[PDB]
């Protein structure tokens, strides 16, 4: 299959997934001198119901927190969108050291981690599986995480990790509103892009917050403590899971501010 190590990592993904060399690949470096302000961009509005939080899962290369997505209890609206988008999961990316780990970069600056909050177009489509490969099917909020003070909002997520230490492990994760993880200012950049790992579908409208959130060095250690192996095998920590930034290929990054 695919991964983040030497033989199966980002540099080699194009062999199984040709779209990796596509025209709408993510993530990107946001150059602030080259962004175009857009007055038509409405403010981002998120309205999430904590009752939709369902489950936390170790997926080998990462972990996901999944949400019930059968109705519109948890929605994203506004920004560049006419359609309402339904929350389905959030997850993080991180790096081997504090010096890197984010996927998106801003004026060449790499952050320590990045939060992704993913949604699918339920106005246009009937399911995530239908939406996933569509140009307007997915919307992901990206939040850059800067190493510094411990983030108490992250704690419930971090506390849950001891129950899903190895690949394939899953556990209930309930009564959680992930808008509590977002920065106070929702000023954003947006561009048309892709999933940042296989299958790399060019189906994502990216919403990148200009304001970062904090994470401590020890909080990052907890991410890196997660194991990629199945229970009983020799422990293989998830050291990193961030893709290198990709060519803009003439796309414009728009700013709401
Ligand atoms: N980093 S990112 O771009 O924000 C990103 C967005 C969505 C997903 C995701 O939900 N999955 C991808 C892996 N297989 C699963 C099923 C799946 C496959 C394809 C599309 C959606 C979901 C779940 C992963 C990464
Ligand atoms: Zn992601």
């Amino acid at each position: 299959d695919w991964g983040y190590d030497d033989k199966n990592g980002p540099e080699q993904w194009s062999k199984l997934y040709p779209i990796a060399n596509g025209n709408n690949q993510s993530p990107v470096d946001i150059k602030t001198s080259e962004t175009k302000h857009d007055t038509s961009l409405k403010p981002i509005s998120v309205s999430y119901n904590p009752a939709t939080a369902k489950e936390i899962i170790n997926v080998g290369h990462s972990f996901h927190v999944n949400f019930e997505d059968n109705d519109n209890r948890s929605v994203l609206k506004g920004g560049p969108f006419s359609d309402s988008y339904r929350l389905f999961q959030f997850h993080f990316h991180w790096g081997s050291t504090n010096e890197h780990g984010s996927e998106h970069t801003v004026d060449g600056v790499k952050y320590s981690a990045e939060l992704h909050v993913a949604h699918w177009n339920s106005a246009k489509y009937s399911s995530l599986a239908e939406a996933a490969s569509k140009a307007d099917g997915l919307a992901v909020i990206g939040v850059l995480m800067k190493v510094g003070e411990a983030n108490p909002k992250l704690q419930k997520v971090l506390d849950a990790l001891q129950a899903i230490k190895t690949k394939g492990k899953r556990a209930p994760f309930t009564n959680f509103d992930p808008s509590t993880l977002l920065p106070s200012s929702l000023d954003f950049w947006t561009y048309p892009g892709s999933l940042t790992h296989p299958p790399l579908y060019e189906s994502v409208t990216w919403i990148i917050c200009k304001e970062s959130i904090s994470v401590s060095s020890e909080q990052l250690a907890q991410f890196r403590s997660l194991l990629s192996n199945v229970e009983g095998d020799n422990a293989v920590p998830m050291q990193h899971n961030n893709r290198p930034t990709q060519p803009l290929k003439g796309r414009t990054v728009r700013a709401s501010f």
